[PDB]
């Protein structure tokens, strides 16, 4: 039903959504969610298409809640198929996301004109709606070494998360 309800009943405070077509963003999401345990927290990865992201407004019910988005960009700067509902919702919504804390890691390739469009958009839109960005937008480049871009981001991400939540 609701992802916030699932997190509450399974003890998770971190949820990582993945916008993926070929599985790269899903694997990064799984890796980030497992990392949570190394810092005394608990996370889970999730396919946004299976949920209603309007529920983000209920996230502040969970202590030290953090939502992370690992999003790939396809086509003409389009979202992946599984992130279309989320993309559509983001464009038309006006909900207040005060209290929400987020971070975004975008998967793209610098050779396309619309480099990491999806990741850049989600990052910008969440802040516009009232959410608080806890760590800078990661811009992974699949034309170079995406894996290394991810590791560099992740290496600095956790210390920042720990710093923020104490
Ligand atoms: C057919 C196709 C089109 C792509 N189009 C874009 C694009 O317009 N912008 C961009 O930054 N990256 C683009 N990329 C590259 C990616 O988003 C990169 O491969 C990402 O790692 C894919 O993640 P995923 O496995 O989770 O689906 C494209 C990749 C493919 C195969
Ligand atoms: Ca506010």
């Amino acid at each position: 039903s609701s992802f916030v309800e699932k997190m509450k009943k399974t003890g998770r405070n971190i949820i990582v959504f993945y916008g993926s077509q070929t599985g790269t963003a899903e694997e990064f999401a799984n890796r980030l969610s497992k990392d949570a345990h190394r810092y005394g927290m608990r996370g889970m990865s999730a396919d946004p298409e299976e949920y209603d992201l309007a529920d983000l407004s209920s996230l502040p019910e969970i202590d030290n809640a953090l939502v992370v988005f690992c999003m790939a960009t396809y086509g003409e700067g389009d979202p992946t198929d599984n992130a279309q509902d989320f993309y559509d919702w983001l464009q038309e919504t006006d909900v207040d996301l005060s209290g929400v804390k987020f971070a975004v890691f975008g998967l793209g390739n610098k050779t396309y004109e619309h480099f990491n469009a999806m990741g850049k958009y989600v990052d910008k839109r969440l802040e516009q709606l009232g959410a608080q960005r806890i760590f800078e937008l990661g811009l992974g480049d699949d034309d170079g070494n995406l894996e290394e871009d991810f590791i560099t981001w992740r290496e600095q991400f956790w210390p920042a998360v720990c710093e923020h939540f104490g």
